[PDB]
C-alpha cells in the first residue's frame, strides 16, 4: 500500500491480504471518520521510509503512538521539528549525555537520524485517537508489528534489540538470544526511568555489540 517503504513492502505485504489486517484497516478508516487519528496516514509506516529493512541494525519496540497534536510521526519516541521532546524522549538524551562522549541534546526531539543509520523505533500499536492513550490496542496492530519483529529474527542477524519496560520486554520475548542480542531495563519514562532506565548505557553497549559482529556502530550523535 502507500507511503510503504518498497523493500518492507516486499517482506510484508503478505500480511495486507489477511483477514486481521483487513479489519483492522476497516476500523482505523472508520475511526479516522468521526475522531483525528494520529500519525496522519501518511506517516503510520515512516519506520518502514527511513532505510532498507536489510540495513536494520538495531531494534527499540514501543508500545502506543503519543496521542497529542503534532507528536507522533511514525517512529517510537520521536516528534517532527518544533515539538519539544516528551519526558521520555528527554530522558533518553539525558543518558545519552552519560553513556555517548560529547553527545549534544539537540533541542530537537527528530529521531530521524537514528532510523536511517538502521536503528528500527518500531512501536506496537501504529495508530491512536488523539488525546485518548492505548485506544486502538487490541485490534489488529499487535499481530502486525509481532510479524515484523518475527521477521526480522528468523532473517536478520546479530540484531541489538532494546528492550524497556515490561510491554516491550514481553514483545521481544521470542528473539533468539543466540542469533541476536537482547538488552533489557527500564522504561525511560518518568515514572519508571529511576528504576533501571538511567545507568543502563545501552546505547554504547548496542555499539560494541555492533563491532564484535564486524558491523559499523550508531553514531548516536547524528540528529
Ligand atoms: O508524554 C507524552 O506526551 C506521551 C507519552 C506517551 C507514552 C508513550 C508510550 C509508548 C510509546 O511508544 C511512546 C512513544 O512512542 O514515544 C510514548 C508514555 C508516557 C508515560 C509512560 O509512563 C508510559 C509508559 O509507562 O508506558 C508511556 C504516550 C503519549 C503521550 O502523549
Amino acid at each position: 500500500m502507500e507511503f510503504f517503504g518498497e523493500s518492507w513492502k516486499k517482506h510484508l505485504s503478505g500480511e495486507f491480504g489477511k483477514p486481521y489486517f483487513i479489519k483492522l484497516m476497516g476500523f482505523v478508516a472508520e475511526e479516522r471518520k468521526h475522531y483525528t487519528v494520529y500519525p496522519p496516514p501518511h506517516q503510520v509506516f515512516t519506520w518502514t521510509q527511513m532505510c532498507d529493512i536489510k540495513d536494520v541494525k538495531v531494534v527499540i519496540l514501543g508500545q502506543d503512538p503519543y496521542h497529542g497534536p503534532n507528536q507522533a510521526h511514525g517512529l517510537c519516541f520521536s516528534v517532527q521539528r518544533p515539538v519539544p521532546p516528551p519526558p521520555s524522549l528527554e530522558n533518553i538524551y539525558k543518558e545519552l549525555s552519560t553513556d555517548i562522549e560529547d553527545f549534544v541534546h539537540p533541542g530537537h526531539g527528530d529521531l530521524s537520524g537514528w532510523a536511517k543509520q538502521g536503528v528500527l523505533l518500531l512501536n506496537a500499536v501504529l495508530t491512536v485517537r488523539a488525546h485518548q492513550a492505548n485506544s486502538h490496542k487490541e485490534r489488529g496492530w499487535e499481530q502486525f508489528t509481532d510479524a515484523v519483529v518475527s521477521w526480522l529474527n528468523q532473517n536478520s542477524n546479530g540484531l541489538v534489540f532494546l528492550l524497556w519496560g515490561s510491554y516491550a520486554q514481553k514483545k521481544g520475548s521470542a528473539i533468539d538470544r543466540k542469533r541476536h542480542h537482547v538488552l533489557q531495563t527500564a522504561h525511560p519514562s518518568p515514572l519508571s526511568v529511576y528504576r533501571g532506565f538511567f545507568g543502563c548505557r545501552h546505547f554504547s553497549k548496542t555499539n560494541e555489540l555492533l563491532q564484535k559482529s564486524g558491523k559499523k556502530p550508531i553514531d548516536w550523535k547524528e540528529l
